[PDB]
């Protein structure tokens, strides 16, 4: 299973970063959050998480995208940056 959710962050200046480390993976397609940067917009917002898959940013499809394409979109964005995320899997597993 997965959860699909939308997270809107707001840049306080046009050059503000989101505070997200984005990666590609060697065994599945997509752009993924590895982790968030301390004190960044994403961390302050709280919602985004390690292992989230970024499906789109500002309506721009990233399902089969790259970190580079995400970077291009974010750097050119206006103040509102909306990320559509897929969060796979269970939050707790007893094993």
């Amino acid at each position: 299973s997965m959860e699909i959710l939308q997270v809107a962050l707001h840049k306080r200046d046009s050059g503000e970063q989101l505070g997200i480390k984005l990666v590609r993976r060697t065994d599945e397609p997509g752009v993924f959050i590895l982790d968030l940067l301390e004190g960044g917009l994403a961390a302050q917002d709280g919602r985004l998480s390690s292992n989230d898959r970024v499906l789109a940013i500002n309506g721009h499809d990233l399902k089969y995208g790259t970190p580079e394409l995400a970077a291009q979109i974010i750097q050119a964005s206006g103040e509102r940056v909306n990320l559509t995320i897929a969060r796979p899997g269970k939050p707790e597993i007893e094993l």
